[PDB]
């Protein structure tokens, strides 16, 4: 059903920022995203498109209640648009038939967050820089912090993805009835 879907993906955007609001900051930007983590699995339950909008959502809300960090108009489109929606990749590796295997759930988790934070670098890249560590070109800077953002991100998701696949499977698995 359509409206099944649609509280779905709604109420996963809005966990997604729920959970955005927990402090998650290692070291300046050096952060463990785990808002990913609703939108993951929206879309390795939902697939591609419906992951895609959850993103949308997701990025749209953080941006008009103030909490995106915000440089300018395109800056925005990517870190917030962009960058959330990618996280809807994921959705390709979407398992439709038990049982549940982990390979795809870990295999979809590190494709989109590493899609994510490949968009994020690209930022890091062209509007960061000024906050470049002293001796660091905004290359290197970018991929050490958004690469290890990334990682991090990676890591918490998989920790809970891991422990939903084993103990709530049928969570991955969409069924009509
Ligand atoms: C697709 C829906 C997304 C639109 C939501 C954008 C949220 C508004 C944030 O923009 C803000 O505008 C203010 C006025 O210029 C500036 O004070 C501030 O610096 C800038 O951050
Ligand atoms: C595609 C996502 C929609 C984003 C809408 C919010 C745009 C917020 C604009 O912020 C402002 O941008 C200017 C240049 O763009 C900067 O000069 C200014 O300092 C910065 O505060
Ligand atoms: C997934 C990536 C996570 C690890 C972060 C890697 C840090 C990037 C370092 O890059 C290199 O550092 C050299 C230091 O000598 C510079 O000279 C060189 O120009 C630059 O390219
Ligand atoms: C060096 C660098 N610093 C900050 C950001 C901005 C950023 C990193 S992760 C994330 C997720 O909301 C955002 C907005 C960046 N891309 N690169």
């Amino acid at each position: 059903f359509n409206v099944r879907l649609l509280t779905e993906i709604a109420f996963m955007a809005a966990l997604a920022f729920i959970i955005s609001l927990i402090p998650n900051t290692v070291y300046g930007w050096i952060i463990v995203e785990i808002a990913c983590i609703p939108i993951l699995l929206l879309s390795l339950r939902r697939g591609l498109t419906a992951g895609l909008v959850g993103g949308l959502i997701w990025g749209i809300l953080s941006m008009i209640t103030g909490h995106a960090y915000i440089l300018s108009l395109s800056q925005a489109f990517l870190e917030y648009l962009v960058a959330p929606v990618s996280l809807g990749i994921a959705g390709l590796f979407r398992q439709k038939t038990a049982p549940l295997k982990l390979a795809p759930v870990l295999l979809g988790t590190f494709v989109a967050v590493l899609l994510k934070y490949f968009f994020h670098f690209i930022a890091g890249i062209i509007f960061w820089s000024q906050y470049a560590w002293k001796g660091w070109g905004a290359v290197a800077y970018s991929l050490a912090v958004n690469g290890i953002s990334g990682i991090l991100t990676a890591i918490a998701a998989f920790v809970i993805l891991i422990i939903f696949v084993k103990k709530f499977p049928k969570l991955f698995i969409h069924s009509n009835y």
